[PDB]
């Protein structure tokens, strides 16, 4: 499913996002259209790793998610890869919840570095009641 943007942004309040480990909803919203631009569907694989993105928030089967086809791979969200590319998007905040729950918080991304972090990023949640 390809979220729009505030439907995406009550919804993620609504699964206690807002605030998570001290990151603001704007990020989270700002973090899931650069990764897969608010699509669930969403997957990505790198060739030189060996390793798939998965999801609205590219979640990572090395780390995160289990593929099975990943070498060298904890299932730290103990969680199919499969649950993340659902449009009932539950299981991928509560992975993304533990992701964050790691000392790098939500820099575990590069894009987030990239295209969010000192950024004005208000602009994600705007006029979406949230």
């Amino acid at each position: 499913k390809v979220f729009e943007r505030c439907e995406l942004a009550r919804t993620l309040k609504r699964l206690g996002m807002d605030g998570y480990r001290g990151i603001s909803l704007a990020n989270w919203m700002c973090l899931a259209k650069w990764e897969s631009g608010y699509n669930t569907r969403a997957t990505n694989y790198n060739a030189g790793d060996r390793a798939t993105d998965y999801g609205i928030f590219q979640i990572n089967s090395r780390y995160w998610c289990n593929d099975g086809k990943t070498p060298g791979a904890v299932n730290a969200c103990h969680l199919s890869c499969s649950a993340l590319l659902q449009d009932n998007i539950a299981d991928a905040v509560a992975c993304a919840k533990r992701v964050v729950r790691d000392p790098q918080g939500i820099r575990a991304w590069v894009a987030w570095r990239n295209r969010c972090q000192n950024r004005d990023v208000r602009q994600y949640v705007q006029g979406c009641g949230v």
